């Protein structure tokens, strides 16, 4: 499932990610913009083996098990698969369990390139939230 700028905004403001552990909403929505587009079903191969998964684009060498990741540590305790849904939920509750891994949003490298710093309010601009 692709979706909508607003439509995601709405479903992660839902879920309690405004401002959750400090960071707006214009956060999470750029995140995924960059980092999947805003697609449910991206995935990534990385040079090390390990694979991201979803509108998040969560790794599988930490918080995932793809069965193929040896030495993967599968911290959210759920398959890769469930990243891939077209309900956000697995993803959201994972995301949050990364963001307080002590890294902050920094955990997402599209994040920190093309959102830190930049007016991440433009992301829910004319949205009904």
């Amino acid at each position: 499932k692709v979706f909508g700028r607003c439509e995601l905004a709405a479903a992660m403001k839902r879920f309690g990610l405004d401002n959750y552990r400090g960071y707006s909403l214009g956060n999470w929505v750029c995140a995924a913009k960059f980092e999947s587009n805003f697609n449910t079903q991206a995935t990534n191969r990385n040079t090390d083996g390990s694979t991201d998964y979803g509108i998040l684009q969560i790794n599988s060498r930490w918080w995932c098990n793809d069965g193929r990741t040896p030495g993967s540590r599968n911290l959210c305790n759920i398959p890769c698969s469930a990243l891939l849904s077209s309900d956000i939920t697995a993803s959201v509750n994972c995301a949050k369990k990364i963001v307080s891994d002590g890294n902050g949003m920094n955990a997402w490298v599209a994040w920190r390139n093309r959102c830190k710093g930049t007016d991440v309010q433009a992301w829910i601009r004319g949205c009904r939230l």
